[PDB]
């Protein structure tokens, strides 16, 4: 998979993107890699913020689906026209597939001024695809139409660079062993967190709440995001671990702080393992949750949507999205006190940590 190593670029806080080609002849576009959504959507109009965009008129292979799509966010939104066309990944596998495409014609606060990407590759499952689950996501089309195996992996190295290995795993990208957590349900990449430690001390919370709503692995989000009750407990504990030196706003992400690592505790997430009563842990260094903007932003934040293991978390690990076996694997990244994946551990009643509809 040497063709696929170092195929991700980006800028700090602005996500990771892969080069893709759409239509015939091939239109080259940079596309944000997002494991937290399921739509393939590209700018299709000369928005001022964009370097290039999908020009459908230039494509003989384009087919209109005569239906619109509206994806609102808290921040803003995007809106487009659904169609299908030929898609390739230059630094990916030598195949071409007919995928669904959402041609973005109106957006608000979606594109970033100064970024170098023009679309989003939603890598999650049909269940959360818009308008509904019959809009087959990109990766599904890829698996269905080629011999490419049903899995991919990401190494995000924190401007930024990384690797998306489509159809497999490259062992030169991690050290130690891969450890696997089950995908709880195929919609987002939903996993179950069963224990949290700060430095070495348990938060002693009912584990149901580490997953309140849900917990997900999402390369489109920057921060480590935690449910409100959890974040509260987590911050109070990181405070106590480093009360050697800060304003209340710094923790809420309302202001930066400037200057020194060792006063800051490591963070451990134990994740449900493959075997009954067995877990494993991932450990993140404060080099991950204190992001340079020497002024740092606190890259942990509260959430109303559950835990989000964003790029902050993923940047220390090689993460295997093993769709075929409904699991996600973690190993120490070859590009990351040192970040760690260890096991096995004994954890009882792990199923109770899942929150139910
Ligand atoms: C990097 C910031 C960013 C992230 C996402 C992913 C959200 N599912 C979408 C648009 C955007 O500008």
């Amino acid at each position: 998979f040497v063709e696929m190593v170092d195929n991700l670029r980006g800028k700090s806080g602005q996500g990771y993107y892969v080069e893709m080609t759409v239509g015939s002849p091939p239109q080259t576009l940079n596309i944000l890699v997002d494991t937290g959504s399921s739509n393939f959507a590209v700018g299709a109009a000369p928005h001022p913020f964009l370097h290039r965009y999908y020009q459908r008129q230039l494509s003989s292979t384009y087919r209109d689906l005569r239906k619109g799509v509206y994806v609102p966010y808290t921040q803003g939104k995007w809106e487009g026209e659904l169609g299908t066309d030929l898609v390739s990944i230059p630094h990916g596998p030598n195949v071409t597939v007919r995928a669904n495409i959402a041609a973005i014609t109106e957006s608000d606060k979606f594109f970033i001024n100064g970024s170098n990407w023009e679309g989003i590759l939603g890598l999650a499952y049909a269940e959360i695809a818009r308008p509904d689950d019959s809009l087959e996501p990109f990766f599904d089309s890829l698996v269905k139409q080629t011999h490419v195996p049903n899995l991919f992996s990401l190494q995000l190295c924190g401007s930024v660079g990384g690797s998306m290995i489509i159809g497999g795993i490259d062992h030169s990208l991690y050290t130690g062993s891969l450890w696997y957590t089950p995908i709880r349900r195929e919609w987002y990449y939903e996993v179950i967190i069963v224990r949290v430690e700060i430095n070495g001390q348990d938060l002693k919370m009912d584990c149901k709440e580490y997953n309140y709503d849900k917990s997900i692995v999402d390369s489109g989000t920057t921060n480590l995001r935690l449910p409100k009750k959890v974040f509260e407990a987590a911050v109070a504990s990181i405070k106590a671990a480093s009360s050697t030196e800060f304003p209340d706003g710094f923790w809420l992400g309302e202001q930066l702080v400037c200057w020194p690592w060792n006063i800051f505790p490591v963070i451990s997430l134990y994740l449900m393992g493959e075997v009954t009563n067995q877990s494993f842990r991932i450990t993140i260094l404060p080099q991950q949750y204190l992001r340079p903007v020497d002024c740092y932003k606190f890259a942990i934040s509260q959430s109303s949507t559950g835990t989000v293991m964003g790029a902050v978390i993923m940047e220390g690990f090689y993460v295997v999205f093993d769709r075929a076996r409904k699991r996600i694997g973690f190993a120490v990244s070859a590009c990351h006190r040192t970040a760690a994946v260890e096991g096995p551990f004994v954890t009882l009643d792990m199923e109770d940590c899942g929150y139910n509809i």
